């Protein structure tokens, strides 16, 4: 199949990538559960980049679509727990439109491989 160390490699500069198109940094750390005492009632698994990074560097994603699918928990918790007409919200739509066209870079050197 592939090596291991180019394709961690590759995740490595993909997240990079992702966290830049997030320039308010909102979804860089774990949404804070003291200040949103009812989110685990809507949101059944947080996620975020700075687990992201702790996921990839503890070896948990070895193919592309299981770092794909915790990108997508950071955007579709965010529309679930939030109402349309805020930022947040509106942050999460656009983090999937530039997300997307990233990940699908990114899968295609995955593919390389
Ligand atoms: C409730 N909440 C969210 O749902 C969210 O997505 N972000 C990014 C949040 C960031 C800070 C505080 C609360 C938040």
């Amino acid at each position: 199949e592939m090596q291991l160390t180019p394709f961690l490699i590759l995740l490595r500069k993909t997240l990079e990538q992702l966290q830049e198109k997030d320039t308010g940094n909102i979804f860089s750390e774990p949404v804070p559960l003291s200040e949103v005492p009812d989110y685990l009632d809507h949101i059944k698994k947080p996620m975020d980049f700075f687990t992201m990074k702790q996921n990839l560097e503890a070896y948990r994603y070895l193919n592309f679509d299981d770092f794909e699918e915790d990108f997508n928990l950071i955007v579709s918790n965010c529309l679930k727990y939030n109402a349309k007409d805020t930022i947040f919200y509106r942050a999460a739509v656009r983090l999937r439109e530039q997300g997307g066209a990233v990940l699908r870079q990114a899968r295609r050197q995955a593919e390389k491989m």
